[PDB]
């Protein structure tokens, strides 16, 4: 069921802001259950999560973009 | 009953950040047709107001997801 890799990004300017971006992936993680999303990964900077063919209905994209946009970040998904 | 508050559902654009009311009732007419029906997701003219039935932990319920889904396609956000 969840077989596709996406990116979360909490852009500024626009562009991701990779601190702003590791800092809302990690609450994320911490605030929903844990199933392989919100992990951020160094080597491409980007916060991964897993979803079906709408990423937009992963339950942790509402959290990742209650974060985003109180840091005043714009999400994408 | 379980469901006792009135929240309103914003969709938000621009600098400052203000409620779009077009894109607003949009969002909440999709979200009325793609939840189960239980009073919520009606937009009222009057105050221009999705109005969102809920307990105390609004955001965490199934249908709040919805609205942020379809809010955040359209590049808006949700509160
Ligand atoms: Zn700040
Ligand atoms: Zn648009």
């Amino acid at each position: 069921h969840m077989a596709v890799v996406y990116a979360a990004r909490c852009k500024f300017g626009l562009v991701q802001n990779n601190r702003i971006t590791r800092a809302v992936c990690d609450l994320t993680n911490e605030h929903t259950t844990k199933d392989g999303s919100w992990h951020y990964v160094e080597v491409d900077n980007e916060c991964k999560y897993l979803a079906g063919d709408n990423p937009r209905d992963q339950p942790g994209w509402a959290v990742f973009v209650k974060y985003c946009t109180y840091y005043k970040g714009v999400p994408d998904a």
